[PDB]
């Protein structure tokens, strides 16, 4: 119609007129607005069906389909996709009319194929083993939560080894130790590394406000990214300070350390093999950096973590928690959802404020500063010192 | 912003002037521009969380939660919901600040909570049950879809009993058969049977004309409803044509006929128990009804339901197949999605107009008009003859 076509081009223009939070903000608009307005028939259809989204994302990411319709230069019927892939030609047809239905891909109006922006975000290799990962390991957890809470009447889930994953995958052991004696998870896990989220907190964090008159010299350690995984922090803190000296210290475990080797800088960066559940060796550094690791642990083993790094700061040393800070009320989907996943599967939480501050006093330290850097969805750098 | 609000407010102002399929169109453009306008990142995390909708919807339906929200005349704390309901009481709250950030419920300013539209929807028994389907019955054959199709080298699929079903259920059942072994799902389904799709049939089909110079005797029927459930078309059928002549039967398995007694009306309505795989046992009815049934069997099983009716058939008797009808191109989400479920589950397919007619014309029928009553997914009368 006339007037779907002129609310789309007036979003359209809206959308670009702002920035990438001003978007964000449009995108949850439209989303409230879509479950206010459907009938009860389309409440119940869609989440139905929504489902389908992610195994169907599978589907084309086992088949090639994403990776190989992004470099086509030319619109693709079924059948050449269909035979190109080694898929059956209805089965094909019928993928591709759905995907076209959820911008999965684009349908021509000579009923052929094209990239969408969505097409092309499942051919990345870091984004498509997100997807693959909520598949694998997601879905598992969630389609075992209700029984789990029904069979346990509704415990407060607060233990890592105890929660829906011992159920949905029939172990005792918790998911990080599970995941060990899964090798094509961990393959999938070591290309979801590679994946680097934008924008990130130096686009807020005012680095020289934070270092003072903190001296490098003699030889002390500027960044510590305890970790770190692929060390994109570092490489982006190397990049845009280039100037300012003290030792940037990637530590992980031996496996993903070595998987981060090819893309890391020749010289400038450290690679250190340190598991963050034993004491901080790195002493009297500036900036101990926790970027998305503390929300995947329960109070006490997060708790355990900060205490290995207090005994090696100094007065000028400070813990930075980078990771979610949802508000008190009217949290978004985005870190809400996540809060039920990571309950389901690690046992941990989405943390408010108030709730990183209780966690950190119990360490003996103290909230100093807060640099939020993505919005609506609330990731900040937090910066804690002794006291 | 100021922004976001100013788009509600029009959007608003926009679907409440127009009618239910106007406000249909809507709600696909809002879906069509969030897949558009959300980043790479926004499309993993909303492939990998949307999925928690229905596992919660499952939590809040096993503890009763929304009809209770539904009755409460003031706002609820988290504490006085769980301690209601028997749930922990952080979990509670963490399921409430999901539930309401999905708009699920809805969230006050000061922390409680009241019923949104979708709690009244999921305190609704049929619609419930719908959501209850999506959980134990849709989400395991999802689930094994992919690595069906995989270890199977993406075949066609074809055959009721050689689908994801039977690996996502370990069984060589097809899935009504092994559906009717299990009595939980059984009760869900009965329920799911009393919610009444609007608008019907009626509201475009032209009886009058169809009817012509019909003539009711000696005890003819006027209306048979093949696999009817509760009955809602011959109700509704008397309702609106009170004074028709002609016998109006109920056909269906004796369990549904025995929970259609207690809604439907005293006089009227013909209740026969009847097998649709079995001859037709009504000669020279006017009108054989089939509501959302042949598309839930492959091409051969839905020819053989026709199969077994057309030797009943006069000349002036017609087939009537009510079911969707989605378009040679460009069709929606909610008509394609229940392609790939009923692929995946029953064998089956959604059908054009022209796969209609093809299935049609082995049962030596034709089509002689199609009456569409829903916009934009196509829902369609459709009256076949001999010939
Ligand atoms: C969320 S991932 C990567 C987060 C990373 N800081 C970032 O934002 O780029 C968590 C990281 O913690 C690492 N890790 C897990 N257990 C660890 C341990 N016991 N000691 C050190 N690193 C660990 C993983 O190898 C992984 O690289
Ligand atoms: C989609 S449901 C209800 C469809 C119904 N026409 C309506 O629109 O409300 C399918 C119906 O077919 C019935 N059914 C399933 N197998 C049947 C059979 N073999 N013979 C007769 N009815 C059957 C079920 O009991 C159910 O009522
Ligand atoms: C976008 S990739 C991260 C997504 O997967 C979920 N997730 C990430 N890592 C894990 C993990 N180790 N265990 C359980 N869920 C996870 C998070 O909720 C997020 O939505
Ligand atoms: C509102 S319920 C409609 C949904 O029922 C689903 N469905 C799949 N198999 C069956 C079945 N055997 N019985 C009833 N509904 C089913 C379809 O996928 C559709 O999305």
């Amino acid at each position: 119609m006339e007037t779907v076509a002129a609310i789309k081009t007036l979003i359209q223009q809206l959308a670009q007129s702002t920035d990438q939070f001003g978007r964000a903000e449009i995108n949850d608009a439209l989303r409230e607005l879509q479950y206010s307005l459907e009938t009860p028939f389309d409440t119940v259809m869609r989440m139905s069906l929504d489902t389908c989204q992610v195994a169907v994302a599978r589907i084309g990411s086992d088949l090639g389909l994403f990776k190989h319709l992004s470099q086509c230069a030319s619109p693709q019927s079924a059948e050449e996709l269909a035979d190109h892939l080694g898929c059956g030609r209805e089965l094909m047809s019928r993928l591709l009319r759905y995907m076209a239905s959820v911008r999965m891909v684009q349908q021509t109006d000579d009923i052929k194929y094209i990239s969408s922006n969505i097409t092309q975000t499942l051919a990345v290799p870091g984004l498509e083993a997100g997807m693959r990962h909520a598949f694998e390991n997601l879905w598992p957890v969630l389609m075992a939560l209700p029984d789990f809470l029904a069979e346990r009447k509704y415990p407060d889930i607060v233990d890592a080894k105890d929660t829906a994953f011992q159920k949905a995958f029939n172990t005792d052991q918790d998911c990080f130790h599970w995941l060990a004696t899964q090798p094509t998870r961990i393959a999938n896990f070591k290309v979801l590394l590679t994946d680097e989220r934008t924008p990130n907190f130096l686009s807020t964090f005012p680095l020289e406000k934070e270092l003072g008159s903190w001296s490098a010299e003699p030889e002390k350690a500027l960044f510590v990214d305890i970790g770190g995984g692929m060390g994109h922090a570092c490489i982006r803190l190397r990049e845009k300070y280039p100037n300012q000296p003290g030792r940037v210290i990637l530590q992980d475990l031996p496996p993903v350390l070595q998987a981060a080797q090819a893309t890391l800088p020749l010289s400038g960066i450290e690679s250190m093999p340190h598991n963050f559940h034993t004491p901080q060796p790195v002493q009297g550094a500036k900036f101990y950096f926790l970027r998305l690791i503390l929300r995947d642990f329960p109070d006490h083993q997060a708790l355990e973590i900060l205490q290995n790094i207090v005994p090696a700061m100094d007065a000028e040393s400070r813990i930075v928690i980078d990771d979610g800070v949802p508000p008190e009320k009217g949290a978004r989907w985005a870190e809400t959802g996540t809060d039920i996943c990571i309950m389901s599967a690690l046992g941990s939480k989405e943390r408010t404020q108030r709730q990183w501050e209780e966690l950190a006093a119990k360490a003996g330290l103290q909230l100093q500063a807060l640099y939020q850097y993505t919005w609506p969805v609330v990731n900040a750098a937090m910066v804690f010192s002794l006291q």
